């Protein structure tokens, strides 16, 4: 196993050596300051390489995606998937932050907040936006601009954009085609850049244990924020998932489980959606009787932008970091949480090697230090293979529901 | 007429029901600041969206348009028709600005302030000049960099970067295209954002209702901003054009008028300076005798570019919006309200559903509040009936002219 | 000679004018600074024309150029000789700035300077790093950023995303010719502005002697610089050249100055580096022996990348421009200088009238004034006829050593 993916094998070692060089050179005496930026600076550089990556990521991607949405797929056996797909995903993230700010891991008016967040969904500058945002300073009140990409505001630009662009036909073929190339080479950038970290986060993850001033509370911290990822992904599956079930396809929803027990336990064992494919199929279509019509297009397309699990994730990830740091999100911040954990669940998938520059995204889009960062990697080994679990038993159940949704349909198609 | 151009109707329903609500809300009691602040809100939306799309359509429309450039546009009709349509036109603007520092509605140095225009005209760095600007503070002087976007350096550098362009011919077609493509989306976002602006202009109005601190005066002022408008018609009109007729024709102008005269009624009627084509060429062509080779490309064209009443109007209102609020224009920000509104007048009939758009450009190149704007298009509908009639005998004026000045090379090239 | 090449002629005749209208003037009397500064806006006129170019000029050449690298140039006879052709350069740069801080023409930590260094090749925001740069400030340390804009990390993106973009082969077809187009555009508009050079570049030279303060101290300063200059050219070439060919060929150094001597007198007397190829090709295959297979690749790409000479001469100059104006740089912008002089030695025979916006890309890379520039091109003229002679041997010498790298390999392909 150190051939294959010889990725995560040498990112869990480069954790493990700056957890032991941490824990050996605190032990020496109390470290000077230089001497720890220093040690701290390989990460400091990856994490600069890799936020440099976001702007044009972004702009590549919901251009190049949403001008392959087609009419013709399969009919409303689409639409009506893609309503489940962005549905669940939301409550998902909702439910996190709800959790986050229950559990309470790591221990302006509300109305300015909002207006800022609504003015910050139009920019009235596309430039300015790249590298600003807007906010109500007061004494009357007064606008003035802060720094920080404007992230919200540009991912809906460019939403319109390539709306507008879709519907412009073969006539805007020469520009689809133009930014579809740039996403390749976005994208391999991101490949060489991840190549780079396991020798950069483990330097983070030093530096993080030189000057961290106490390791009892923040390893109670680090156990408290997997209990409540881990408690949400049991509410989350559990709870709603055969509720939404029953309260539309009004099915037993146990029966559900009962079928697809073998797919969960694959995605459990292998902790990939993609290769759950080929046992998940044989579960629904043979021991359920879902029809071969509604699988065959809600599988593939669910196992890449329907993750439900990143989601709630990447939602309570983020909050517990702004907690570590003693911010406290006003209610303008949690929609942007709860709005770019949903962006960002849909591109993890979608974009290989991108499971550290969607967290810097949400980060970056709420204004947070991006490096407790390192802290998160180090227990992402305990949480995805579960994560996968609930990816794949959402997908089930949005193949389950379709079924419902569209039987009628294919038996009058049928004759 | 309600289901026909149902967007004049909406705008104009808006304005009324805006102006209904205002009048009884102001009537109740002196109404709060943050709720009068959440009434206009929509229409700050509307400006920011409307805003977040002047950069992208000066870059596509200039180089769009200056590669449309053909030097075998009927040999030298073409060109002479052109400083003809770029004279006139601007000698409206200038005169607008004339009057409207005569009448007067709505009650740093000048070297330095003429250097710092031609320092705007060239700037140092692109991206910067997208969202700043330079100006020349004093205790020794010093430049320093003020915010608004660089409206005439970036016009300026896409204008030669189109000129440039046109040249490679057919060996930069690629990019040609690609800018062109580019175009239509912007433009379509143009066609959605002015459906939301009878929702939103509607409460821009209700905002400068409520809290206008007297209804007496500013209704004078919008009557005298009327009078100087409609001056400003009559004197570029009746006085200039038969007089620029005369000083190159050496025929009587008198009887250009009345020739023309059933298609300034036609364009007094339909308010529509393309609709009146018929009505025009049957005039110019059977009534006054002007050969068939120059109208059918110097109609088609002045009905596009040649908008010399719609420059007289956005030059006037620019400064009128600044006299409102208080702000003493210098000599350094005529000349760009005198530019911004020549530029303007020849994109207002380009661009469909472009006439709010327009004015938002002129205002944040001289930097000016852009909430003052809702009072102007309460009045628009008494106005561009006869914006309509100066813009179509400015181009029946051209068609005389350019048969003046092109009536021996007709006659040999015939033979 | 008044009609063939009515750029330089025209240059130096501006030079001459400026400098005796600045003599004539400041006979007069103490002249007002305000006319002194009216009498030098053209110069800024200029130079903000030039700087204007900068960013697209990069942009397009980095991703042009490193778009047409082939592995099929005659196998490794290509990469050995940009192994050489990148070497020497840069050692000629280093060189440079040894002497310009040994000589010293014209009388924050560096732990925190090469911090700073190293976060700028790797900037977090692409449009940032358009405008703007980062520093170390202190009262706890923090980054703040400063104004300036980013040429080290701009330069590094867009190397990275040309290399990664050549290996996608043809698919990435249509952005390549779109950049493509893009370089004739800015490069038409770099040969328009440098018409307008004669006349602007004059006035900065009078703004410069009009208020220079002394006269008998900036002609010493003058001609130390063009002393240092020499200095370093004889000292790179004589020494360097016959010392890194002996280590390497292990033959003679002198018999290849005595076969390549007519070589270098045409160099010194065309002053071009590119109409002595004819001569250079006669001196190494024929005189020398050197096999046509080397010579046929080394000496056309040699012309116009190689530029040794050129490489010192702007590490010299930007250290001097800044000693001038009394700016001490820090170990962190010598490293910039470094690398700028060799990145635009490259460009600077590239691009065709390139020679006066390679040193505005060096000052403006490491923040320094650009009016001393004008000092520098009165005195370009003695320099240039031995900085020609100086990139020839270069290349010559390059030539005999990838002979000396590749005889078994053209052994064994010619049997
Ligand atoms: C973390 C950041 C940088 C990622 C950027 C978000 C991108 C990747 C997201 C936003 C919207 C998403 C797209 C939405 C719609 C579709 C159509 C579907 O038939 C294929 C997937 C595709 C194309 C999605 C791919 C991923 C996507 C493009
Ligand atoms: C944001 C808006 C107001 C600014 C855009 C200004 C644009 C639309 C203006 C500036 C110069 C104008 C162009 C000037 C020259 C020509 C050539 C003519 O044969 C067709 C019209 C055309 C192509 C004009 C179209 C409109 C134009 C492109
Ligand atoms: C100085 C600033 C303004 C411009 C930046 C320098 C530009 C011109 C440099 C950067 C990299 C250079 C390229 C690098 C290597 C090669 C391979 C050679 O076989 C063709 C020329 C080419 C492709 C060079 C052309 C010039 C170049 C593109």
């Amino acid at each position: 196993k150190l051939g294959k993916n010889l990725l995560l094998t040498l990112t869990v070692f480069g954790v493990i050596l700056g957890a032991v060089c941490g824990g050996l050179l605190r032990l020496a005496s109390p470290i000077h300051p230089d001497v720890v930026m220093l040690i701290a600076f390989p990460g400091d550089i990856l994490m600069r390489m890799l936020k440099m990556l976001i702007l044009p990521l972004i702009i590549s991607s919901l251009i190049t995606g949403l001008s392959g949405l087609d009419a013709k797929a399969s009919g409303r056996l689409g639409t009506r998937a893609m309503v489940y797909y962005m549905s669940t995903t939301i409550i998902a993230a909702v439910l996190g932050v709800i959790l986050v700010l229950a559990i309470h891991p790591g221990n302006v008016s509300s109305l300015d907040a909002f207006l800022d967040l609504i003015r910050n969904l139009f920019p009235e500058n596309l430039v300015q936006a790249c590298f600003q945002q807007i906010q109500t300073v007061t004494k009357k009140k007064g606008l003035e601009f802060k720094d920080g990409m404007n992230v919200l505001g540009l991912i809906g630009f460019f939403i319109a954009f390539g709306i507008a662009m879709g519907k412009m036909g073969d006539q805007a073929k020469l520009m689809v085609d133009f930014f579809n190339i740039l996403n390749e080479i976005v994208m391999k950038l991101v490949i060489m850049i991840m190549w780079y970290s396991p020798l950069g986060i483990a330097c983070l993850i030093c530096g993080k244990i030189i000057a961290i001033k106490d390791l009892e509370v923040v390893a109670r911290q680090l156990g408290m924020y997997m209990v409540t990822v881990i408690i949400g992904l049991i509410i989350h599956g559990g709870i709603f998932l055969p509720l939404i079930y029953f309260v539309v396809t009004r099915k037993n929803p146990f029966s559900f489980f009962a079928g697809i027990f073998q797919a969960w336990i694959t995605a459990l064992g292998t902790a990939s959606s993609a290769g759950t494919l080929p046992v998940t199929f044989r579960c629904l279509e043979e021991n359920l009787g879902i029809d071969k019509r509604v699988t065959r297009f809600v599988l593939p397309v669910g196992a890449t932008i329907n993750m439900d699990g990143t989601a709630l994730y990447e939602a309570v990830a983020a909050i517990f970091i702004a907690q570590m740091n003693g911010v406290v999100l006003d209610g303008g911040q949690i929609v942007t949480v709860s709005l770019t954990a949903t962006l960002a669940s849909v591109g993890a998938a979608s974009i290989p090697s991108a499971g550290l520059v969607t967290m810097l995204l949400i980060l970056t889009a709420v204004g947070l230090p991006t490096e407790d960062i390192s802290l998160l990697v180090a227990v992402d080994w305990l949480l995805d293979r579960m994560r996968t679990s609930v990816n794949v038993v959402g997908d089930s159940f949005g193949a389950g529901i379709v079924y419902h949704l569209s039987k009628s349909e294919l038996d009058t198609i049928d004759s």
